C-alpha cells in the first residue's frame, strides 16, 4: 500500500544517534532525542503530505506534494539549507535531501500494520519502525 495516513507510535529506533551525529546536532540534543519515544502524525491526501512528528522535547513538522520540489531550511534539527524531493519507488516513499551532506534523505514504506522509516545522512543508516495507534 502507498497508504501511510494515521497516528503511529515509535516501537525501535536503531542508530538514531549515528543519525543524528551525521548531522552535526550537538551531543546534548542527541543524548535526550536518542532516549524519547515519538509519534509520527500523517496526514495524506492524494499526492499532499501534512506530517507532524512529536516527541516529550521536540517537534519536527513538514509539509510536501509527492513529485514536487521543495526548498527546506531544517530548522530546529541542524539548521541547512537543502533542496528535498519526495517520490514513489513501488510502495517505497523516498526523499532526497540534497544539499552539503551526502546521501542524505529518506524511505518510508507500509509493511502489515507497520510504518518503516529509514532516515540516511552520509554514511549512517537509521531505521524506526512504528505501529499505528
Amino acid at each position: 500500500t502507498r497508504d501511510q495516513n494515521g497516528t503511529w507510535e515509535m516501537e525501535s529506533n536503531e542508530n538514531f544517534e549515528g543519525y543524528m551525529k551525521a548531522l552535526d546536532i550537538d551531543f546534548a540534543t542527541r543524548k535526550i532525542a536518542v532516549r524519547l519515544t515519538q509519534t509520527l502524525v500523517i496526514d495524506q491526501d492524494g499526492d499532499n503530505f501534512k506530517v507532524k512528528t512529536t516527541s516529550t522535547f521536540f517537534n519536527y513538522d513538514v509539509d510536501f506534494t509527492v513529485g514536487v520540489e521543495f526548498d527546506e531550511y531544517t530548522k530546529s534539527l541542524d539548521n541547512r539549507h537543502v533542496k528535498a524531493l519526495v517520490t514513489w519507488e513501488g510502495d517505497v516513499l523516498v526523499c532526497v535531501q540534497k544539499g552539503e551532506k551526502e546521501n542524505r534523505g529518506w524511505k518510508k514504506w507500509i509493511e502489515g500494520d507497520k510504518l518503516y522509516l529509514e532516515l540516511t545522512c552520509g554514511d549512517q543508516v537509521c531505521r524506526q519502525v512504528f505501529k499505528k495507534k
